[PDB]
């Protein structure tokens, strides 16, 4: 009857590759939106008094991002990581990331 606070959790899984290479994974290699490392997905709690909501993780394909949820950028000196991302991937592209969200809810009484 106080109804409740809802809260969409967002993290970012990222790859990166040389030109002409290969996509490849890494180590803890999740971040939040402006590339500050946070713990990957399957390890993120709710905090005290929190409740998960939706059962799973998913990633929304109707932002601008690829067909498996991918967008693409490159670091461009004087900058040490991407800034800006796109929807299509093309060659000389070396980092892309995907947006993982959960929404969690907490009862106010």
């Amino acid at each position: 009857d106080a109804g409740h606070l809802s809260f969409v959790e967002e993290v970012f899984e990222n790859q990166t590759r040389l030109p002409g290479g290969q996509w490849i994974y890494m180590s803890d290699n999740y971040t939040d939106v402006n590339g500050e490392k946070v713990l990957p997905k399957d390890d993120i709690e709710c905090p005290l008094g929190w409740k998960w909501e939706d059962e799973e993780w998913s990633t929304d394909l109707n932002r601008a991002v690829d067909e498996q949820g991918w967008e693409y950028s490159i670091t461009i000196p004087p900058e040490r990581k991407p800034k800006h991302w796109v929807p299509a991937e093309k060659m000389y592209y070396t980092h892309r990331r995907r947006r993982w969200v959960r929404l969690r809810r907490r009862d106010l009484s």
